[PDB]
Parts: structure tokens; C-alpha cells; sequence
DNA sequence: GTATCCCATTACCAGCTGAATTAC
DNA sequence: GTAATTCAG
RNA sequence: AUUGAUUGCCCAGUACGCUGGGACAGCUGGUAAUGGGAUACCU
């Protein structure tokens, strides 16, 4: 069938058509398959984003489901076998094959005979088992090839995979809109009483938030509606306006220009504990009755879940026609959702042709010149060069590349400057990490007994003074001689060590012996040597309390997410600005190929001074890996063209002169040694050189 | 400067994420 | 009327 | 029927009644790495 497909290069075929093409080819013949492929409609995309839904109620715990018990059993049996044994035991797709499988194997199904369901289990388990062999083979083949070039110039799985607890739905258990009339055995919690929703009616029930009365859930407070005109719905009284205190920085409602998501129930906004939500029960009941419920029935077990997750996601991607119904909403997604028992969610995937995105891979460095040649052949293309750095989190420059042979110049191109808001967000993220650590430690300290508490609190406040006293004692020196407020640990400083070297100080006391060579004790090393230590029992208690609090803390996940949305927001803003500056919307993103696995994660930062040696180091990890992944994943998640070029000798070569030297870079300032022209090291030189490398076919020469 | 625990995160790479028709 | 067959790069 | 698109998740404000934004390719598994904090070595 592949040869027949190869004669349609311009037309893209969906997976359904290819699977349907095989049936036609085996049924009628090549004339039929060509005729069918001629009549196939062109697909607008092939990416299938997932949507997550909240599970409402379940008949049994997911561990007790027949599908879960058989799935875990089959997975364990497969992962306990060898390659030769698995090939002979893996069954076919027929019903008789499954029964034969359970007969030859001592393993027994738990009254689960669904052919489609067991077909998914066997197919997925073998794929996971074969994944380890593929993973090892590619690693070995790459390692052997890499070592060969440098030199010239099994049984039971060693690392068996874990059990995949996800339940994969099939056509037999396809999601249907829940009606209590047709599901008598299905129960529901108390808030889900009197549930009623006709599947075929439109879900387009839209209402204005400004009409809610002042004593009802969702009401927009008066002080947030002071800019609404008199003739509009949300206008506030003139007498009541005099009670508005200014400067409170409370939000202002967007009564006319608001676009995007509409929030209906706000019980989840009040996730604090100082004051519980006033309408918690009322909003819970109302949201329960306004839920859109779908049901998956596997055997005698059922899952009821919200498909409001589908609805919001569909309106986000602008994929719904007028008057969409629950049945149509479920038709927008494939009828094979995945159930996650641990997270308590049911995941839906879009159908292939719904989302107009063609996922693409990263263009390699040697294909940079070829890729732009095709892009410039079919109209123009906008170059987007992004440089990742520490002082500048990302520097972006947009180039309108009408012809591949055109010259790229700072006057020709435009620079996309990093916003101050994103710098503030990065600083706030780091501060939130530091405050989370401080709060966790403080709560753990407060969890201890009074004697341990007072001991720990006493140690922290006078930790620096006692250490300084120990230094001035063991090292006889004037405390005023050493500048304690300029002492540092990141840079090797020996202010105390050098002073002790005078007056015939002992070499052994000031120097530390190491296997490689003798190393002089740094000032931070001196402070840590004489730093007072807690008692063993108190230290153990504090460590146990800290670990217990951290294990159950839910803030680390929130911070990791917050970083993810921060990086993605920066990337989205950069893409939007690239579209805005150069009117053409065919953006190609040029990245520098970075090994973000290591050597790009920043260290912690410590404030200058001796007193800061005894406090926890502040978080200062760089955002380079986050921005690299967020930019690189644009190709797979959104279909954009992303190119990774060789980063060597970028920002070190003069944009005007070919001279290359390491001395050209002085940090955030670029000055060439041959010519006096000066530019910004990252914003101007780096982006321009990256764009030139992308347009050209070879990495730049150095030194 | 090195070494061992503890907590958190990640990077890389290996999977996975139907349905029309027929059978009965 | 739910469940088994049958396609794929 | 709405200016706006009903659940969920993240951030900042709040009079705690909400507003203004943000992400929307996700999951499972294994390995490795990094960051932070203690402790051990040494005069
Ligand atoms: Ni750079
Ligand atoms: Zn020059």
C-alpha cells in the first residue's frame, strides 16, 4: 500500500484513511484504492492534543476492576518473561487467542472477556516490553559508533519496566452522555441529586455575570464595577460609590472588552483556610447540577466524569460550531479515553483532523541551509533568532528573509526585547522557592519540643558571632583587619587565610590536604570549620520533621508548574512579537544547539558578607533549559519550524569583522579588538551571528 | 575539596493516547 | 444491539 | 441566553464577594543528572 501512497506526495492522508485503504486493497483491489485515495478529503492536521477530565464517581475502587486486575497481571507476567518466551506466549487479536492464552498461561482473567479491551492490554504490554530492548539497542549502537569514530581518529530484563496502571478505553466501552434514566444501577453523591440533562440539547447556555444579585455566588462586587457606564447592566449606584476606598489595588471588571474563558463557579478560587468560601455548599450543588456527565461502562463497573474539560478545551482551540451538543462534543474526540486511577482523571484525545497542527521534528544543524531554501522558494519566511543567556534570559531578533542570499544586518532586522514583566516573574519565582524553603523549615522547627525549639532558634541568631569569635581565637588576628562585609564564597577568597599567613602562621592549620594537591582553606571553609553545630538528637528530629513536611507539601508541584507556564508564556510572547514585527506569519525559529542536560543549570546565589555564610543559599538556577525546551517543543506542539544551529564562536565574532577572539566578550558588553565598534554581546552580536549561521550552511570558524 | 544520606526538580528516551463493518 | 474483526505507517 | 468560552490547573491583587492575567501535548516507566540542606575527613 506504501507504493500507492507514494504517488500522492502533495496530499496528506489521515491514519483512518490509511487503515481504511488496507481494507479496500484487500477487498476489491488497487483500482479501488487509487479511486478511494483520489476521493479522500485533505486533512488540516495530524496532531492530537489531550484533554483531562475530572472523575465524579466510580462503582468500585479502580484496583478492584476486572480490567485493572487483568491488566496488572498481564503486565507483570510480560515483564517477568524473556524475549524468546514472550514471543511464543503473546496472543493474537482473535477471541480464541485470548482464551488459548489464558489456558496455556497459569494466569487467569478476572471474568474479563472483552476482545477489544484485551487487545489493547496485550498490544500495550508488548510495546512497553519491546521499548526497553529498543532503548538499549539505540544506546549501544550510538555508543559503539561514537567510540569507533574516536578510536579511528537480555534474558530476563535487567531493568524491567513498572506497571502501567492506566486503563485504556475501547469502542465497546466508548464514552456516552450520562442519563440517569438509562443507567439505573449508577449512583451519585449527595450533591449529584436530581441530575438531568438532555444529551441532544445545545450546551450553549451563556449568561452575563453582571446580572447576579448581590447575595448570590459569582456576584461581581460593587467596588470592582465602578467604571461601568450608567446605561450598562453592571452599573453601580451613585450613593454607594462614595464608600469606595482608593488605592486598594482590587481588580476592575472588563465589562465590554473581556474575551476568552468565562468562570462560572469560584469555590476552587478560595483554597485558603483563614476564611472558608461563603457559598461552598451552594456552589458545590449548583456546579454539580450544571455538570456535563459522561459514563464509561466496562462490565458491571462504571465511571462518571465531567466532560466540561472537553468543552472549555474545544472553545480554546476554536473547534466548535454553533449550538454544540454533548453528543457532538464527545464526537469531537476519539472514543478511546485513558483512565488514570492515581490522578483520578480521564484523558481524552482529539481526532486526527480536528486540530489544524502538523507536528514536526527539530531540523538538524546540517539541514539549516536546505530548509530555508524550500521556505524562501514558497513565498517569504521570517527568521527568529533566540540566544539563551544568564544575564539576559532570552534575546530574540526577527529577520525578514525574502531571499536566502540576502544580507542580514542590524538595520535590516528588528530586536525583540525581553519584557520587564517576565524578569519580575522570574524573580518572583525564585523568591517563592526561597520563601517555601523558609516556611517549611520554620514549621518543622515549630513542630518540635520547647527545648529543641529554643536551642535551634538560639543557634541561628548568634551563629555568625560565635563563628567569628572562634576564628579570632584559633587564628590570632585583628577582627577589624578583615572586611567581613566583602567576604564571599562563590569566588575563592582568603582574607582570613592570608592574614593568618603573616606573623609566622602554621601552614598545616591554614592549608587543607587533598589527594590531587594541597589546597588553601577558603574563607567559607574557615567559617564552616568553626561553625557551631547542633546536637545529634536535635539535628535528627529537625531533619525528620523537615523531610516529613516536604514529602507531604503540595507547593513544589505548584512551583514547577509555575516555572513551566512562565517559560511557555515567554515563548508565546516572543512568537507573537515575531509575527507582529514582520507581517509574514511563517515563522522559523533558530535556536543554538545547547546541551541542557548539564553545565547550564545555575548554582545557588549567596549574598555578600560573612553573616550570609550561615544562612541557606538562595535559589539562582538559570532558565536556559526551560527556555530551550519551551522553544524546541514549538515544532512538535504547534508545527513551527525550529532549527538548532552550531553555537560555537557566537557572540564572540564581530558582526562587521570576521575577527574571532575570546577577549571580544566582556560579559554584557562586546568590544572587538581589531575595530572599535561596540554592540550588546547577547542582544545584537549573538542573535545576528546565529541568524547568519542559520542562513549559511557551515559553523563559523573561530580564533 | 571529596564522600554518604535526605528533599525537590529536570533531561533523555522507550512506549501509549481508533473505528467501520460485520457477526450474531 | 452489544461484541468481535480488521485494517495501519 | 453572555461583553466574554460552565469544570479543572498556575500567578498577582483583594472589601474574601471576586477581578485581572497565564499554560493547554499529556501520561506511564527506567536511568541519569542538577539544585538545596545536614553529616563524615583533615590542623
Ligand atoms: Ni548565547
Ligand atoms: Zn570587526
Amino acid at each position: 500500500l506504501t507504493k500507492i501512497r507514494r504517488e500522492f506526495p502533495n496530499k496528506k492522508f489521515s491514519s483512518t484513511d490509511m487503515k481504511k485503504a488496507g481494507k479496500l486493497l484487500k477487498a476489491e483491489g488497487p483500482d479501488a484504492v487509487r479511486d478511494f485515495l483520489n476521493s479522500c478529503q485533505e486533512i488540516i492536521g495530524d496532531f492530537k492534543p489531550p484533554v483531562k477530565t475530572n472523575i465524579v464517581s466510580i462503582s468500585r475502587p479502580f484496583e478492584e476492576w476486572p480490567v485493572s486486575m487483568v491488566g496488572r497481571a498481564i503486565q507483570e507476567y510480560y515483564f517477568s518473561l524473556t524475549k524468546e518466551e514472550l514471543e511464543s506466549v503473546h496472543p493474537g487479536t482473535s477471541s480464541e487467542d485470548h482464551k488459548s492464552f489464558f489456558n496455556i498461561t497459569g494466569l487467569s482473567n478476572y471474568n474479563y472477556t472483552s476482545v477489544q479491551g484485551l487487545n489493547l492490554i496485550f498490544k500495550n504490554a508488548k510495546a512497553i516490553y519491546d521499548g526497553t530492548l529498543v532503548k538499549a539497542n539505540n544506546k549501544n549502537k550510538k555508543l559503539e559508533k561514537k567510540f569507533n569514530e574516536i578510536n579511528h581518529k537480555n534474558g530476563h530484563l535487567n531493568n524491567p519496566p513498572g506497571i502501567n496502571r492506566n486503563i485504556y478505553g475501547y469502542q465497546g466501552c466508548a464514552a456516552k452522555v450520562f442519563v440517569p434514566s438509562k443507567h439505573k444501577m449508577v449512583s451519585l453523591p449527595k450533591e449529584y441529586e436530581g441530575y438531568n440533562r438532555d444529551p441532544n440539547l445545545s450546551l450553549a447556555g451563556f449568561r452575563n455575570r453582571l446580572e447576579i444579585p448581590e447575595g448570590e455566588p459569582g456576584h461581581v462586587p460593587w467596588f470592582q464595577r465602578m467604571d461601568i457606564p450608567e446605561g450598562q447592566i453592571g452599573h453601580v449606584n451613585k450613593i454607594q460609590r462614595f464608600n469606595f476606598v482608593h488605592g486598594k489595588n482590587s481588580g476592575k471588571v472588563k465589562f465590554s472588552d473581556k474575551t476568552g474563558r468565562v468562570k462560572r463557579y469560584h469555590h476552587s478560587k478560595y483554597k485558603d483556610a483563614t476564611k472558608p468560601y461563603k457559598f461552598l455548599e451552594e456552589s458545590k450543588k449548583v456546579s454539580a447540577l450544571d455538570s456535563i456527565l459522561a459514563i464509561i461502562t466496562i462490565g458491571d463497573d462504571w465511571v462518571v466524569f465531567d466532560i466540561r474539560g472537553l468543552y472549555r478545551n474545544v472553545f480554546y482551540r476554536e473547534l466548535a460550531q454553533k449550538g454544540l451538543t454533548a453528543v457532538q462534543l464527545l464526537d469531537l474526540f476519539t472514543g478511546d479515553p485513558v483512565i488514570d486511577p492515581k490522578k483520578g482523571v480521564v484523558t481524552f484525545s482529539y481526532k486526527e483532523g480536528v486540530v489544524p497542527v502538523f507536528s514536526q521534528k527539530i531540523v538538524p544543524r546540517f539541514k539549516s541551509r536546505d530548509t530555508l531554501e524550500k521556505l524562501t522558494s514558497q513565498g517569504p519566511v521570517a527568521l527568529l533568532s533566540v540566544d539563551l543567556g544568564q544575564n539576559e534570559p532570552v534575546a530574540a531578533r526577527v529577520c525578514s528573509l525574502k531571499n536566502i542570499n540576502d544580507k542580514i544586518t542590524l538595520d535590516n532586522s528588528c530586536r525583540i526585547s525581553f519584557l520587564d514583566d517576565y524578569k519580575k516573574q522570574i524573580k518572583d519565582y525564585r523568591d517563592s522557592l526561597d520563601e517555601l524553603e523558609i516556611k517549611i523549615r520554620l514549621e518543622a522547627i515549630n513542630s518540635l519540643e520547647t527545648n529543641q525549639q529554643v536551642e535551634i532558634r538560639d543557634l541561628d541568631v548568634f551563629s555568625a558571632d560565635r563563628a567569628k569569635a572562634n576564628t579570632v581565637d584559633m587564628f590570632d588576628i585583628d577582627p577589624n583587619l578583615i572586611s567581613w562585609d566583602s567576604m564571599s564564597d562563590a569566588r575563592v577568597s582568603t582574607q582570613i587565610s592570608d592574614l593568618y599567613l603573616k606573623n609566622g602562621g602554621d601552614e598545616s592549620r591554614v592549608y587543607f590536604e587533598i589527594n590531587n594537591k594541597r589546597i588553601k582553606r577558603s574563607d567559607y571553609n574557615i567559617s564552616q570549620l568553626v561553625r557551631p553545630k547542633l546536637s545529634d538528637s536535635t539535628r535528627k528530629n529537625l531533619n525528620d520533621s523537615i523531610w516529613k513536611l516536604k514529602r507531604t507539601s503540595e507547593e513544589y508541584l505548584k512551583l514547577s508548574k509555575r516555572k513551566l507556564e512562565l517559560s511557555r508564556a515567554v515563548v508565546n510572547y516572543t512568537i507573537r512579537q515575531s509575527k507582529l514585527l514582520s507581517g509574514i506569519n511563517d515563522i522559523v525559529i533558530i535556536l543554538e544547539d545547547l546541551d541542557v542536560k548539564k553545565k547550564f543549570n545555575g548554582r545557588g546565589i549567596r549574598d555578600i558578607g560573612w553573616d550570609n555564610f550561615f544562612s541557606s543559599r538562595k535559589e539562582n538556577r538559570w532558565f536556559i533549559p526551560a527556555f530551550h525546551k519551551a522553544f524546541s517543543e514549538l515544532s512538535s506542539n504547534r508545527g513551527l519550524c525550529v532549527i538548532e544551529v552550531n553555537p560555537a564562536w557566537t557572540s564572540a565574532t564581530c558582526p562587521d569583522c570576521g575577527f574571532c577572539s575570546k577577549e571580544n566578550r566582556d560579559g554584557i558588553n562586546f568590544t572587538c579588538r581589531k575595530c572599535g565598534v561596540s554592540y550588546h554581546a547577547d542582544i545584537d552580536v549573538a542573535t545576528l551571528n546565529i541568524a547568519r549561521v542559520a542562513v549559511l550552511g557551515k559553523p563559523m570558524s573561530g580564533p
